[PDB]
């Protein structure tokens, strides 16, 4: 065995088409190339012992293990082998159900596709997939830590290449609604759409959030002096430096209890909670004092009531959430030493940040706290009331969130709206401490703690008590307004002869209205006017600058073969798709020797045409005609021949096709004919002289008309356009 060649295609291919993410092996049978399985002894109960899960595989035959039943009839080892890939990338969790073989010219080399959802652990899985078959016909079995180190290192593989819950949230609703995604390589940016229509989010902050909201967010002095000054409710207090001054600021804030916290200080350096006398509060502004940089302290009215989280997107409030802090309740007349194992028994529980439900960690602080809560152990609750074991009333403590969304105010609503839009935040999640959520902060004494430039949402889609939230769509909705995508018009070219000429007529003609135009060809990369890039390629990478740029708006990219076979097109559909001519000049290269395998790898652009978009063919040619089936969108022919019977025909019933009837480029739109030059002005055909530039300016002509290009500006593009 010997790996010759591992490629990994991320669009469109000739393998399949709505399977991206495929990766190709070219497999070298030395020995076993006509060694059927069932034809070595003792490999069967091998394969099935080292890996069982494939009595799961339902293969060909439709019946439950019918791969089983194949490898007993005797199969090519390329079927299990695919197989052994698939199960062995599954068992990691990762879903995967595509996989195909083939065999090459050479009769010593085939050629395996397999199904990937992440780039590395498919690669690693092909890998290891041949490495274990090989061990198996060498040893007759392979050992099981070897297997358990591969799966470990594929859950690795996984979990290294993930997302922040919210990106994956964002990108599964983006993806709902067929608008592009990509990502960036800088620092975990995402990018939706293209050219002009883009917009870039981290995990929740977006490229239109403002660096001043968000340095204010950070600042909890400024921003509350900035919300006591629009008549926002705020928390009272007072800053001292002097102990004798204390008592007089008591007297300000109203008496007790009161909370000292320092003046310069991150992540609550030094800071106590709830004190109610005089000799705590010296004690804690003692502490203060020695954890502060500045000797100087502020002291704050405690405020007592239920703490709510809001989550406000675009000046709208989306979701509001109530925070329970971590405890337990015996109404199943039972104590603590039963409810450690009751409350495993949830499968919400677990480890990491990506869960709302932690499981209840039982430190010596958390211990203290239940300690001097007031019950013991095994103290039966009062009346059934929740016994607390933490303060902190975080749900990665382990918190419970309760849904208050319906029940609130709309004076509450008005003023939250309001500060968010203060503050100068799209999207912030606010604290707020109240009595009650339901009636106005006036009556009750409700103030508003913090403000988050960046909140998570993990605790308002699963509130575990009340109803979901669709925060992704609200934030979807905020980046693209009405019903509509990042799109821009797409023009991909492929053909055998004339794709670079056309393509430089299409760009042509398209510059005469005032768009910004990115090309990409043979030559090199164009923005618009100016050059972008001498010594590119014509495959995705040249696709992708021209679609990452901020001011392009029309992409005309010229599609060669090469860059199908190895990585597939760079975007998922294309708004119009010209396929010039299929002819069989060069063969030989990959596992392309016939006309039809070049023929089917040349559809590809046109099958991946939008059902609103157009694939302008080539009627004279019998094998680009063919194409006229499996095609999603209308079709457009162009024929240099006027009396094609299939233009005729498809004109009589339907139109848009492009003909050279009397010396005329002349475009039929059903029963009318519209003239544009007389194909002698036009530079590039030297009067006619050569032939071949004239199917080439029909092609572009056409593509430009179906997109609502005016005549006019279709002859000036054509009369000035030089080669």
């Amino acid at each position: 065995m010997k790996i010759l060649k591992l490629q990994t295609l991320r669009g469109p291919n000739y393998w399949s088409i709505h399977r991206h993410k495929l990766v190709v092996m070219r497999l070298d049978l030395e020995d076993l190339y006509e060694k059927y399985t069932s034809d070595i002894p003792g490999f069967y109960k091998g394969l099935t012992e080292v890996l069982p899960s494939l009595v799961e595989h339902l293969c060909s035959p439709g019946v439950k293990g019918g791969f089983l039943t194949r490898v007993e009839k005797g199969t090519l080892i390329g079927h299990v082998i695919e197989h052994v890939a698939i199960e062995l990338q599954e068992l990691a969790g990762m879903p995967v159900g595509f996989g195909r073989t083939r065999e090459t010219s050479t009769t010593g080399v085939f050629q395996v596709v397999i199904e990937y959802e992440n780039e590395q652990a498919g690669r690693y899985a092909a890998r290891a997939a041949v490495r274990l078959c090989q061990s198996i016909v060498d040893t007759g079995t392979y050992p099981a830590t070897e297997l358990q180190q591969d799966l470990e290192d594929l859950k690795e593989l996984k979990n290294q290449a993930s997302l922040g819950p919210s990106t994956e949230a964002i990108v599964k609703e983006a993806e709902a609604r067929g608008i592009p995604w990509t990502q960036l390589g800088a620092r975990f940016m995402i990018q939706f759409g293209y050219g002009v229509n883009q917009k870039k989010i981290q995990a929740t902050l977006s490229n239109q959030t403002g660096i001043l909201g968000v340095e204010l967010a950070c600042d909890k002095e400024g921003t509350k002096r900035i919300l006591k000054d629009a008549g926002v409710p705020v928390p009272r207090g007072t800053v001292a430096r002097y102990f004798d001054e204390l008592q007089d600021a008591i007297e300000y804030v109203g008496g007790y209890p009161i909370v000292i916290k320092p003046l310069d200080g991150n992540h609550g350096r030094g800071i106590t909670i709830d004190v109610k006398n005089w000799q705590e509060a010296e004690e804690a502004y003692d502490l203060a004092r020695k954890a502060s940089k500045t000797k100087t302290v502020i002291v704050e009215r405690y405020y007592t009531g239920k703490d709510h989280r809001v989550l406000v997107v675009n000046g709208k409030v989306v979701a509001v959430a109530e925070r329970v802090p971590a405890h337990v309740v015996g109404n199943g007349k039972s104590t603590i030493a039963e409810l450690i194992e009751e409350t495993n028994r949830d499968p919400q529980r677990g480890d990491g940040h990506d869960n709302i439900l932690t499981r209840i960690t039982v430190d010596k602080s958390a211990l203290d706290i239940l300690g001097k809560q007031g019950y013991s152990i095994d103290s039966i609750p009062l009346k059934g009331k929740k016994c607390f074991l933490r303060a902190t009333a975080n749900l990665s403590t382990g918190g419970i969130a309760v849904d208050r969304t319906d029940e609130i105010h709309p004076e509450n609503v008005w003023l939250l709206s309001r500060v968010a839009k203060i503050i100068g935040l799209d999207i912030a999640g606010i604290d707020v401490v109240t009595e009650d959520i339901s009636q106005p902060l006036r009556e009750v004494e409700g103030v508003i703690v913090e403000v988050n430039a960046a909140p998570g949402f993990r605790m308002h889609v699963a509130p575990s008590r009340g109803l979901a939230r669709n925060v992704a769509g609200a934030v979807m909705d905020m980046l693209f307004p009405g019903s509509k995508n990042g799109r821009i018009p797409i023009l991909s070219v492929t053909g055998t002869n004339g794709k670079t000429t056309t393509t430089r007529l299409l760009a042509h003609i398209i510059k005469q209205t005032g768009k910004v135009v990115g090309y990409t060809t043979t030559d090199g990369t164009y923005i618009g006017e100016y050059l972008a890039e001498t010594g590119d390629n014509t495959g995705p990478q040249s696709a992708h600058l021209i679609l990452s740029d901020p001011t392009v708006e029309v992409a005309v990219l010229e599609t060669a073969r090469g860059g199908i076979l190895r990585s597939g097109l760079g975007f998922s559909s294309c708004e119009v798709g010209i396929v010039l001519n299929v002819t069989a000049d060069h063969l030989g290269i990959g596992d392309i020797d016939t006309i039809e395998q070049l023929a089917k790898l040349k559809s590809v652009v046109a099958e991946s045409v939008m059902p609103k978009g157009y694939a302008v063919l080539n009627a004279e040619d019998p094998l680009v005609a063919a194409m006229a089936d499996r095609v999603k969108g209308q079709v457009a022919y162009f024929s240099m021949d006027p009396n094609n019977e299939l233009l005729l025909r498809h004109t009589e019933a339907g139109g848009l096709a492009a003909i050279y009837e009397n010396g005329y480029i002349s475009i039929l739109k059903g029963d009318w004919t519209l003239r544009i030059e007389k194909a002698v002005n036009v530079p590039i055909t030297m009067a006619g002289k050569a032939p071949f530039m004239i199917a080439n300016a029909l092609a572009a002509c056409l593509a430009v008309f179906t997109q609502g290009v005016k005549i006019e500006h279709i002859r000036k593009g054509l009369s000035t356009f030089v080669a």
